């Protein structure tokens, strides 16, 4: 697509749509173009940012091919499910598509993949700017860091959140464990392998602090990721969107941010 | 005794020791009168500041006696035994004495509050100032935020620390509890009783960081005491012996501070 | 008014009214009753919590007497002009008024004090409650921290804040300021009064961090404040409102919070 | 040389070399062989680690020659004059030299490079390696957020220190001005150059706190050192001494730590 680029989201009146709808509305070289629900949605004929202060002119739709048909980027981040039937419309449509869905298995990923041989596909287990660049960077740190250092991943989230260690503080554990020449889960002295451990924190309505912390004698390295709200997520998705336009294939974050 | 206050330091070979020596340096009303160690100790009739730059004058001795006859106050944070002996000779040469020893039990604690009648003593588990004040102060908060508000005592401490949580953490815990109405040991709503948790750090040689977090949505409340060396602990005996000056009785950190 | 206390809320489109509308809902000794907007809102006749998730069955109105005839307290964040309005409403209908709006000057100020003669008022430059028990336990430390500590006021806010320091930083340097016998605006050794500065850091959209730094040889004291969304100050505005139920005069934050 | 590596440390009773001996003693490759003062040294004729607790069995000498024969590394923190000196003597016995020394000008650095001809040199402005591993990060961070943050460096220092921004954080800058394209010294929406600012807390007896920030809407990273010791820069210029055995050359701490 010419820029700028018409951009269409699904699952608009969600809390990642909303944020989605903000983070497009921002971003100068796209354009809003569409906004699907499901048929039974309060939203369906609503302003696409009415909850957001937005007048973008597009109506929330459940009229997925139509919105297709009129845009060159789909972003998702909903349920497996409908995301599958979503992306055989763009796949038809040659609408390109940033799935920030998750909970794929086996079957889901290979689905994926196929389309990707027909349209323009990031596929990332995180959209966050700021994360993805932790986990590349925490692999150099770990390899310099190798000897000598306690690693400590520590994190912070909303009271109720059911998985400790999130699926970001694992991630930061692989890429160390990884780094370190090992398999995840006294006194270190300068020539003994650095060893990691995990801490955890469940208070109040936290969006998300994650910190990789290596710790010697004399010294603290700190990298910390902190999300003040889910336009990390938002921001992410959409520079994606602007990346892949123009390319076929099956990407991911590390080749939105030129990494590796 | 006038000012300057002569002071005499126990263990002044060890760490805490050389430290007090440093302490005794900085404040302006005080001077080091004496620096005493047991009889097989490498440093008897060196100069007390020999390890820490400082040329004192006061050599490092064994006569308990001569020391604390030309001395105003002992300042001591050895171990139970030898510092009930000098307590003994504190009472009978009428030396006040700051006591920062801990592990006391029962009969030790008795043996304090005797010789309390006698002389002027400060007995505290912990001669921080930042300490003995963030634990005032979380009284008041704690009851603030008595409801709504989950709460975790978060510390780092050096790899090779044996207990977890610290006594510090722990009395932390404690005053909270307290403070809420509890023993020590979901959402959390606008009228639900606010909860009480642990996070532990063990890592390289951090010689102790602690925070209570005060978490809502919308909202977080920390306190936070650093620890950079054991000159924190140091500074708050020189300023309770400047305190305690004048005076007989059994005192503790929160009287020095002018607290409660 | 009995339990539950009926709350209606003033500029309930714009963005403290939205938080406040969730905070009503949030509290369970409170239900929205009304939500107030001008003529000229394109928000009238929708939902109160209709960018916000939630069905109120409160129509958002232009009819002040109306909403206030079936309030028991109306909570305004609005500005100074239109406040007063409602604020003479108020008294002619016994609601009484949580004031955020800010801005005052002598007469505004001089207009609500004689209102608090005949109702029920809650009137504070901040409705966090973190924040306002920061300011208190400032005080304690200062005053006892009032020798040997250099004091550093450190905030973070969002790039195009246009005040340096906030208000927030400036009460808490004046806070500060005043438990040191001083007015506001080298090595400092143990009996040099404390010194206070200031530091800032505009960056991204942070909400706001606020941090009194007390520091001297070997430790450092944190007194931190982090506004993770503008909930903060909505949850201590309707908790502000429930405190004021059946009282009439004029009060601040430091009465709810039971200090001083 | 075999293992262990003999190590002599320059300035032995300053604050480096006593850290420096200490390091020696930890790391396992290494053994303390020499420990030179100026003839003026009050510590001529004492252990090595008379104030830090050790052993040594390592006179403090003023005999440059003497001690540069059984050695086969020299670490040296000192002024640029002695070491210099130093330089000429490791050159004529074939000893490698760890200059961690700062201050050279023009002709110091040539005098440098020209030993460099004939023995293994590491010549770095700072042997931290968490601090070096920071600038080579931060060339990456910056790269990737490029456009749309709000970059900050921040620092705390000790009250007395002359120079604001310290080095450490002007290196920072440097490295990322540099990455973004530009010399050193509104909202920032997602297609716009990223900025750079720098925050200074002068307080207490803070060793050094380095944080660059990266902030935008949604998010913030944080990439910080925290140097709790001398002891950082000691371990550093060890590992830097075993990394150095077996090669001639000009070497500095990027080329220690494999990075580049």
């Amino acid at each position: 697509g010419m820029i700028p680029l018409k951009i269409a989201i699904a699952g608009a009146n969600g809390r990642m749509g909303r944020v989605l709808v903000e983070a497009v509305n921002n971003h100068p070289d796209t354009v809003l173009s569409g906004a699907l629900e499901h048929s039974g949605s309060e939203a369906l004929g609503l302003d696409a940012g009415y909850a957001v202060g937005l007048k973008t002119g597009i109506a929330i739709s459940d009229d997925v091919d139509a919105v297709l048909a009129q845009s060159d980027v789909l972003i998702d981040f909903t349920r497996p499910e409908p995301t599958l039937k979503h992306l055989q419309k763009c796949v038809e449509k040659q609408v390109n598509i940033i799935i920030g869905t998750t909970g794929f298995d086996d079957a889901g990923k290979a689905a994926i993949r196929a389309a990707a041989e027909k349209t323009g596909i990031v596929f990332a287990a995180n959209f966050s700017v700021g994360v993805n660049l932790t986990f590349h960077i925490l692999d150099t740190v770990a390899r310099v860091l190798n000897e000598g250092y306690d690693i400590e991943i520590i994190e912070g989230h909303h009271r109720h959140k059911v998985d400790a260690p999130s699926g970001t503080a694992l991630r930061m554990g692989e890429v160390i464990a990884g780094a370190l020449g090992r398999d995840l889960k006294g006194h270190t002295g300068p020539r003994d392998p650095s060893t990691i451990g995990f801490a955890t924190v469940r208070a109040g309505d936290i969006v998300g602090d994650h910190t990789a912390l290596f710790a010697t004698d004399g010294e603290r390295v700190e990298i910390t990721h902190k999300a003040g709200s889910r336009m990390t997520f938002a921001a992410g998705a959409v520079r994606a969107a602007v990346w892949v336009n123009g390319k076929t294939g099956l990407y991911d974050m590390q080749d939105v941010l030129g990494l590796n």
